[PDB]
């Protein structure tokens, strides 16, 4: 009938009519297309699905290392079979999990620091049951995590999906976001893509203490349960105040960020299972920070700004300042998160480097899913080599899907 | 079997294979397309293909305008089906080519000069037959395009395809490109992009300058005889010396580029009619020259040498060098044009006004072809508002298809 349309940077939305008319023989520049989503359920997973994936998945985890373990390997596959048929689901050894996350990410597209893929510390989750309890565990993570600075890649699995109506699943965007809110005169304050999720945190008890960068709420939901509101402890959040090396004038922003990236509202499937809960991190890369976060108009906005500081011809665009200006923004991002002994990559050395895994992916097994709209910084883009890397984007499994924001599909 | 992938920067090949394990249910990150491409003939287009289109196009031309001309429409309806059961093909009214190409450039969902496809001058050149003749509506039409500096979007339709040995084709990229030749000494002097090409000239009897910026030869082939070279008159080839704004030392780069975009080799396909050879122009916009032409590894590279001319930190990837050094680079491609009176845009400039066109197009018609992928200005990304806005990819008619390249499929 018609596709609909967003410009995340006004808001606005269109129907495209005009593509029917199309000869035939692309939905790449979408966000969330429904091919990377994975919705609620009603009822378990039919067996008759089930066991085929299940049992690719230990073909795939036993055929991994080196010299097989096939007097195992047939070995758990009967061992699965049997529990399927007598349990329902199935569990994984630990293991298996480990591989299973590493995989998921190994075959996440969009990710750019794959080549860590091996370096990641998994936290077993899987026995807690309370909110109370999700918190502790998150808690560990972001503690492990964040490191004092030399952050370190992490991810916590909570318990698989059964039948449905009893998910484990993190309301926030990522661990770690300011609030946004909407201020009396009209200005917004804080961050203005949080501004929606703020209100909820609002509803569900939180105090807002209207800021620029005041730390949201973890909204966690355990078993089935209504979500409950915990605020994370201020010990346990590590920022960076951002400083120019040359500017002066730049401290005097008042500008700073979360050390910690960690994606909360992730999906991860596995042979067949998926765990709706599961947050996962790495580290920042330099314009993750300076340019989205700080520059975008949805966020921060601080390129207007920071522009006049310079002396820059703010009202003539064709002077590019801009180009001149979140340049500087992004060395101080960089020169910050190195100053305060903060891990943290800039997008060259990382495309370099995700160049450098592509190869040892083709190389390796023939192949790495790469969503190229994606993996090309929000800057100097040619300047980098992914860039001018063709890729072929292909969802593989185990997978990182994204799923159905919580507060629409949920019955109090 | 197996898809093959290339990295336009180091040209090294990959097959991915990988890809076969799929869960289905991408090939957006790809240059060439076959779906974009519009291959030789060895027979005419069959009557029952020919027909179908020829009435849609037909139906679009006399339904375009405000209050139709009914009369004329069933009457050009008639007058063409008819023409087509007598001749075999058929010819588009002047008007019609005008509305041809105007519409198949809006259709150009990699251009982001879009809001401009009302405004182009259409030289009609259906009736040529020779290679001589070629040479001399290119030459106009350079003269035209040129104007002095003050550029002018202009595009000259050839003779459309008959059988299919007999085309015409223009084996140039683009009209002006600069020479690339190997050096003794291992070096590559010019553009190294052109080489394959610049050695096509050398075998067809062109002598090679053997410098940076030698305007390589017009190659038409005109009806289906062999291609003829000539060379392209230096006072038609308006270039523009780079020199940036505040750094002496930039003039001493020695560097140069022509002022005339003019793609050479696509097909414009309409109504089930198909012209080979139809070369068209716009204006440059900043980042083409200063980005991609300069600072593509795979071209001039001159980022290396900048950044040192600049006191940067060259063995630092981190210091954001190539950031600072590019739009440097790029403030003196857009100085120097408009120093020297020649029309060029800036990219931000640029993508608002593509901004502008796209919404422009969806309450005009609810619709506008984009791919992302090539719109989004190859730096400073985000900072442009086309990096926000989702947009559907699809091939509609009229149309600009790519081709393949002549010297392969050309029995001499
Ligand atoms: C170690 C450093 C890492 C860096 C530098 C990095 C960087 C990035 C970047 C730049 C993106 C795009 C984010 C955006 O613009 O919204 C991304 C996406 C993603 N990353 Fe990585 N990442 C790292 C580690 C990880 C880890 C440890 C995992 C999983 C265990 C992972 C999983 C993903 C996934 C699934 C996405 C997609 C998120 C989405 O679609 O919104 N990344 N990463
Ligand atoms: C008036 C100024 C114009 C500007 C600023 C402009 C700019 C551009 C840019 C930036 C691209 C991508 C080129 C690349 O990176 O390789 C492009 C592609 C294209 N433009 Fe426009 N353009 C303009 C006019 C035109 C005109 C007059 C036509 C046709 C009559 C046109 C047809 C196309 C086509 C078909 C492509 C695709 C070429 C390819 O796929 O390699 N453009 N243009
Ligand atoms: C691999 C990738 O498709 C390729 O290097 C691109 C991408 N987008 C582009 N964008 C434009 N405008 N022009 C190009 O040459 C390319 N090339
Ligand atoms: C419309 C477009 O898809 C969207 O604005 C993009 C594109 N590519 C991106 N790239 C990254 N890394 N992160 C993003 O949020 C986006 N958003
Ligand atoms: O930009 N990032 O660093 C980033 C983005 C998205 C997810 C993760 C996890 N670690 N770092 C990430
Ligand atoms: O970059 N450009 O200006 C550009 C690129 C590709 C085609 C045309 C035609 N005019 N300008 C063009």
């Amino acid at each position: 009938q018609y596709v609909r349309i967003k410009n995340w940077g006004s808001g606005e939305i269109l129907h495209d009519t005009l593509h029917h008319k199309a000869t035939s023989d692309c939905l790449g520049s979408i966000m969330n297309p429904k091919s990377l989503t994975r919705g609620p359920r009603d009822k378990p997973t039919p067996l008759e699905e089930l066991l085929p994936h299940a049992i690719e998945f230990i073909n795939q985890y036993y055929g991994s290392f080196k010299e097989a373990k096939i007097e195992e390997h047939l070995a758990r596959l009967e061992a699965v079979t049997k529990e399927i048929e007598t349990t329902g689901t199935y569990q994984l050894t630990l293991d298996e999990l480990i591989f299973a996350t590493k995989m998921a990410w190994r075959n996440a597209p969009r990710c750019i620091g794959r080549i860590q893929w091996s370096n990641l510390q998994v936290f077993d989750a899987r026995n807690c049951s309370t909110a109370q309890e999700m918190f502790q565990h998150i808690c560990r993570h972001i503690l492990y995590a964040t490191n004092n600075g030399n952050i370190r890649s992490a991810i916590t699995v909570f318990p698989q999906r059964s039948d449905g109506k009893h998910d484990f699943r993190l309301w926030n965007s990522q661990l770690i976001r300011y609030a946004g809110y909407q201020m009396p005169d009209g200005t917004i304050r804080g961050d203005a893509a949080t501004l929606e999720f703020t209100q909820l945190c609002i509803d569900l008890g939180w105090k807002p203490r209207y800021g620029r960068f005041d730390v949201l709420p973890l909204v966690l939901q355990a078993d089935g349960q209504d979500p409950e509101v915990f605020e994370i402890p201020p010990d346990l959040v590590l920022e960076v105040t951002m400083e120019h090396p040359k500017y002066e004038w730049f401290q005097e922003l008042g500008l700073k960020w979360y050390a910690l990236p960690a994606v909360a509202n992730m999906l991860l499937e596995v042979g067949g299972l998926e765990f709706p809960a599961c947050p996962f991190n790495g580290w920042y890369m330099g314009t993750e920070i300076g340019v989205r976060d700080f520059c975008d108009t949805q966020r921060y906005n601080i390129l207007e700004e920071v522009g006049r500081r310079m002396g820059l011809e703010t009202h003539t665009l064709a002077s590019l300042w801009k180009d001149r200006a979140v340049t500087e923004i992004n060395v101080a991002v960089l020169h910050s998160f190195q100053k305060q002994n903060v891990t943290i990559m800039d997008h060259h050395t990382a495309s370099e480097s995700f160049m450098k895994h592509m190869q040892n992916e083709y190389r390796a097994r023939g192949g790495c899913p790469a969503d190229w709209i994606w993996l090309v910084p929000p800057v100097s883009g040619s300047i980098t080599p992914v860039f001018h890397q063709e890729m072929l984007n292909y969802v593989l499994s185990p997978f990182y899907y994204y799923q159905i924001e919580p507060w629409k599909t949920h019955i109090w």
